[PDB]
């Protein structure tokens, strides 16, 4: 019973209706301000890698809040240390977009919004057994933020949707909550190859939907990948759930939180990584 577009249940009210932890002071998203961040040269190239023995199918769903891809377990992994040892396991990827092309992202970079931001959501497997072990425990989750930029005269194999395999055509008016659906696997490593994975912001924050748990190690890449107007619009075709005042899914993004609200009891820092 939280929403984006229903003013009685909308984001301004989350800190009240879900105090744990939407009222905390390590919230996301934030404005990633290049000039107010500490470069940390010890932060390494992000690697995404697959368990090739995994053969289980990949699905997608309209959950009422986003278009969410649910990946099978033991399939997709993140490494932040160059070691391929299954420390972080990808669970799910979802998206945040606007009603118009000029907004939709949750994070901004130096004040700039983007039309679409994806989240690849993983659990700290080195510490926790399963996704549901992780989701509510401290230091449980690591999420990647991927910016998308709208481009016009471009070949399809150079857009993100190639990596998404175009969501196996599943995106349309018909796709309704909570109807799941089978698709071909997203090539996440290809997706990553389309930006620069040594260049990102890094900080401790939260889930950007209630209950806003403060257990996300955030990584947001600096360089956007590319989409067409045709491509973005397939998103706006999905219907929202019953809880929303708007009909067509959009503006499903949370307003900007402060890095350090004045009532914080231990400030946090925004870090930034760069190549070689
Ligand atoms: C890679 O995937 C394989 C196959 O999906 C995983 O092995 C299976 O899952 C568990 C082992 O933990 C057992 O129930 C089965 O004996 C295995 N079955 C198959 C199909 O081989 C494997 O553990 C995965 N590896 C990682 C690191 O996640
Ligand atoms: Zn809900
Ligand atoms: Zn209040
Ligand atoms: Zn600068
Ligand atoms: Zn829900
Ligand atoms: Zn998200
Ligand atoms: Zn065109």
């Amino acid at each position: 019973e939280w929403s984006y577009t229903n003013i009685l249940t909308g984001p301004e009210t989350w800190h009240e209706h879900y105090k744990n932890m939407c009222s905390g002071y390590y919230q996301s998203p934030i404005d990633l301000k290049t000039d107010i961040s500490t470069l940390d040269l010890k932060l390494k190239t992000v690697i995404i890698y697959r368990n090739t023995s995994s053969t289980e199918t990949t699905t997608i769903q309209n959950n009422g809040h986003s278009a969410e891809v649910k990946f099978p377990r033991n399939t997709w992994f993140i490494s932040f240390d160059g070691i391929l040892d299954y420390k972080y396991e990808i669970i799910q990827m979802h998206f945040h977009w606007g009603n118009t092309d000029d907004r939709g992202s949750e994070h901004t970079i130096d004040g700039f919004r983007f039309p679409l931001e994806g989240h690849i959501v993983s659990f700290r497997r080195q510490m926790y057994s399963s996704p549901s072990e992780a989701i509510g425990r401290p230091g449980g989750l690591a999420v990647l933020g991927i910016m998308h930029q709208i481009v016009e005269s471009i070949k399809y194999e150079q857009t993100a949707f190639k990596a998404y395999n175009n969501f196996s055509g599943v995106l349309n008016s018909q796709f309704v909550p909570p109807n799941n659906s089978t698709i071909d696997d997203i090539n996440l490593a290809l997706l990553l190859s389309l930006l620069n994975p040594s260049r990102y912001f890094r900080y401790l924050g939260s889930l950007t939907t209630p209950p806003c748990t403060e257990n996300v190690l955030w990584t947001v890449f600096i360089d956007p990948v590319l989409i067409t107007r045709e491509q973005i619009n397939l998103f706006r075709n999905l219907p929202y759930g019953s809880n929303e005042k708007q009909t067509r899914m959009g503006d499903n993004f949370r307003p900007i939180q402060l890095l350090n609200p004045i009532d914080t009891l231990a400030s946090r820092t925004l870090y930034r990584a760069t190549a070689r």
